[PDB]
């Protein structure tokens, strides 16, 4: 109850006056690249005076702009300094200059969800449900911030070194209180009342926990087909139906979480998460064990230079300055 005042007040806090340029390129050694994003490299630096190991992601200002992704790295970059919760990926600084943005992120040796639900086919009920009481959490989270997080998929959630769920990509959450009319996810994920076009509230998020529950649990999602129009069609005329092999428990979750209707939705209703919370599939769920991280996660990942190293060259003249100011 007290603790989501004091959330509350903290986020609003770094909501309103954003940090900026709380770190710089020369207070890390830059060991070597994890990878390749839309915008630049990830790599592998140490903090010289802590030694501590972050995943140091740089976007090309001039690409970020290319791509038309300027709102989408600025909103994501404003929530992930803001927000705080076991389940969220931490940016640990921020800094741009002449040629980049610089987001020094967490490093995590983990997995993805999507490529261990791949290999593994499908999750078992109490696995799915592990990883599901970790997004019901972060739901109840983000919406006491008024935070539409409208892109949750199996794509978005890396699996962490102590098998945790941590959600990755905030370029579409919205803060907002009420409804919000712009078209963005995956058709997959797609709530039926954003297919309606006549505008959407964080229900959306509950419908996507239902698609996300039923993918585990299944291997597939509940509507696909060849082409979006047809999943579309599906999401909001059409039934689901579910395997033989989902409990009796899980099937009456999911049809009042895949609810069509968003005024009838679990979630939605008067007694918000706690329709969730308090529903039988998840009967066996100790919620604050779960928040604690003192569960044992089902799946743990089994975590010298480039191949051909790349020095980060910056530029003596500022690219794209105005664009990202707030930066
Ligand atoms: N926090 C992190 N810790 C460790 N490795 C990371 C981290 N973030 C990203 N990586 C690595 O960097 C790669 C590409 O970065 P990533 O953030 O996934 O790209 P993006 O621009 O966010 N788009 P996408 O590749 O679709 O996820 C990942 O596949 C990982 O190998």
């Amino acid at each position: 109850k007290e603790f989501l005042a004091k959330a509350k007040e903290d986020f609003l806090k770094k909501w309103e006056t954003p940090s900026q340029n709380t770190a710089q390129l020369d207070q890390f050694d830059r060991i070597k690249t994890l990878g390749t994003g839309s915008f630049g490299r990830v790599m592998l630096v140490k903090h010289k005076e802590s030694g501590n190991h972050y995943a140091m992601k740089i976007l090309d200002k001039q690409k970020v702009v290319k791509l038309k992704q300027i709102e989408h790295t600025l909103n994501e970059k404003r929530i992930l300094q803001a927000v705080n919760f076991p389940f969220l990926v931490k940016l640990e600084f921020s800094f741009k200059d002449n040629s980049n943005l610089y987001m020094v992120m967490e490093y995590v040796a983990g997995g993805e969800m999507f490529s261990h639900l791949r290999r593994i086919g499908r999750f078992s009920e109490p696995h799915a449900r592990f990883y599901a009481a970790q997004i019901v959490l972060t739901f109840e989270y983000l919406h006491s911030l008024d935070l539409i997080y409208r892109d949750l998929k199996p794509e978005n959630l890396l699996i962490d070194q102590q098998g945790y769920i941590q959600v990755t990509d905030f370029g579409f959450a919205k803060r907002v209180k009420g409804r919000t009319w712009t078209l963005c996810g995956t058709p997959e994920y797609l709530a039926p009342e954003i297919i309606l076009s006549k505008g959407y509230n964080k229900a959306v998020d509950w419908w996507a926990l239902g698609v996300l529950i039923y993918e585990m649990a299944a291997g597939y999602p509940p509507f696909f087909a060849d082409q979006p129009i047809q999943i579309y069609e599906k999401i909001v005329s059409g039934k689901v139906r579910f395997p033989s092999h989902f409990s009796s428990d899980l099937k009456d979750l999911l049809r009042n979480l895949l609810q069509v209707d968003l005024t009838k939705r679990f979630g939605n209703l008067k007694n918000g998460v706690n329709d969730i919370k308090n529903h039988k599939w998840f009967a066996t769920t100790d919620w604050i064990a779960i928040y604690q991280r003192k569960v044992e996660a089902p799946f743990i990942p089994k975590f010298f230079d480039d191949y051909e190293e790349e020095e980060i060259r910056v530029s003596i003249n500022e690219k794209c300055g105005k664009e990202f100011t707030e930066f």
